[PDB]
């Protein structure tokens, strides 16, 4: 339902620039705009809202060129951190606000509102004012207000920041359940790759104002298109190695390098913490020495320092929470990896 | 090096109250004060700093009663979000600030500063001003300034908020490496249980101004002292069940209940997402129906809805990323659990 055609919006300061972007978001899809602060992800969200206008290129929604139409003129609803519930209005009135302008007759406006309130578990709070509710409940009300008018597109601008970690997690699960229910098209901004993998159908990875990759969680995690995607999605150990005899040396192992990479050129080897296995050994021949471990529930995190001074992060099964002690010497076993040209 | 003795500081509004707390933090230990917003965790950090004073009880540091001593009078350094590097001073001068007041002669102040700068990889930035550095580098400078005077205690008040997820993670790994190096005693505030498990030696779980538990990451995760600890550390599915015939029914399984829990009383069953196994089945006898799955790298997250309408979150191995499709019917297998009295 959304499309950017060679959209460009450059800021002389760098951050926030969008550098000639094009993509197509499917109807009913939930897309996460994932990137570093100032990578262009927020500008893109704002370009879809109409809060910003492209210097070149166009924005389409529902096959409808809306590049020059204001926010009010687009079929999109906003759930922004920039927002604020009407503090002196009850939950009921905050939510009816949108229907209030579509000239919907009283009876139908009412049924629409009651509909949204029960769906979102806010019936017991209809006659309450925003200050009487928890932040969590206030976000449910904001999503109800945005949805009332039946928007075509739903835009989220990190509305859950300044929230406690646990409530933030319950919220994203709620927003997802609501999305699947309302069948709308949703786009959200985030600098947290875990959040993107968790709720998005597809992820748009942004970097320096360009789209690095646009794919499913599995796609961006298992088949990263660039070193940036490889290093920004999931966790990773990233190091430089020089190619010699068609291979690089990683932990006493020769990793073959694609023949298209020239002898003597440098590459980044990317190895995920879970993809490295540790086995006891003597300092004599050991690859690394354990700095320390941390039990994280589903797995134990183990940091080790190689002979060359590289500190690697390795994830071992919970069933090994007590296997590696500080100072201990160990052998490494890289099992999966990525290799990208520097 | 730190001890609270029946410390009490109550706020008429609830949030921030500390309700009769006592604990002992070991020398060279890194402790995480983990709790919901307003649970008393920040007030406690401030009580150690001297920024706040207890209404009752006392605070000890290094076996030294300091309850009535100001921040300046305590052997503690601050790395707060409330802070701000001196923008018009170079990195070198920002860091020498502390030594500057211990009347340390020029030569020795200089060697101390150069010492800290090289340790923290800020030598190439000595003659730069704060605005010339990334936020990440600015935090390294703040930690250097706090450490210059050789504080006994190091206090962190969520200094990494308003930071990108990836840099926040690199920062905590750095703060930990520094801590292990300087051998100081450190306390940090956090509402993120994952962060606490990752870097703390022991975690102080706060709730409504009381200490729920004080133990190692493994302790609080595997042996939660209360339902709150069980539901606040790690991930969990939490549901109520009534006891009948000395057991509760969870997914077609009878979980025995400790004989000390009376017939007819209600309990909370806590089951971690990773501790539930799914196997195909007919709707006829199936326990749940898959709402959806999300690939998260090391594991696939699967949400299912039971016949009774409970939506459970289950974590299945990456090796099963494509095994469960929406609508699909399934059988559940709870393998580990906790049971606490409601
Ligand atoms: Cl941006
Ligand atoms: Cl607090």
């Amino acid at each position: 339902t959304i499309e950017f055609v060679g959209v460009e919006k450059i800021y002389p300061g760098g951050a926030r620039s969008v550098r000639g972007v094009s993509f197509q978001i499917r109807e009913g899809e939930m897309v996460g705009l994932l990137g570093p602060s100032g990578s262009g992800k927020t500008t893109i969200l704002r370009l879809i809202a109409g809060l910003e206008r492209p210097t070149k290129g166009d924005v389409w929604i529902g096959g409808k060129r809306v590049t020059d139409l204001p926010p009010q003129k687009r079929n999109v609803g906003l759930v922004f951190q920039n927002y604020a519930l009407f503090q002196h209005m009850t939950v009921y009135d905050n939510v009816s606000f949108g229907l209030r302008e579509k000239r919907v007759p009283k009876d139908e406006m009412d049924a629409r509102v009651r509909e949204l309130l029960r769906f979102m578990r806010l019936e017991s709070y209809a006659n309450r004012f925003p200050h009487e509710l928890s932040g969590g409940q206030q976000q449910r009300v904001a999503l109800a207000r945005a949805l009332a008018p039946r928007p075509q597109v739903l835009l989220f601008d990190e509305p859950f920041a300044a929230i406690d970690t646990q409530i933030r997690r319950e919220l994203r699960t709620f927003v997802r359940q609501v999305h699947d229910e309302m069948g709308v098209t949703s786009v959200f901004v985030t600098h947290d790759q875990e959040e993107a993998l968790e709720v998005a159908d597809r992820v748009l990875v942004l970097h320096e104002g360009n789209v690095e990759q646009f794919g499913t969680p599995e796609e961006v995690y298992e088949k990263p298109g660039t070193l940036f995607v490889a290093s920004f999605i999931g966790e990773s150990n990233v190091w430089t190695r020089a190619v010699q005899n068609g291979r690089i040396e990683v932990a006493g192992a020769a990793l073959p390098v694609d023949p298209a990479v020239s002898e003597g050129s440098e590459v980044a080897v990317v190895v995920r913490p879970k993809d490295v296995e540790l086995q006891p050994a003597s300092e004599r021949e050991a690859h690394a020495q354990v700095v320390r471990s941390a039990f994280k529930g589903s797995y134990s995190a183990c940091w080790i320092r190689t002979k060359d001074g590289e500190v690697w992060e390795v994830h071992v099964p919970s069933a090994d929470r007590h296997r590696w002690s500080p100072g201990a010497w160990v052998h490494m076993n890289v099992t999966r990896w990525f290799i990208f040209p520097r």
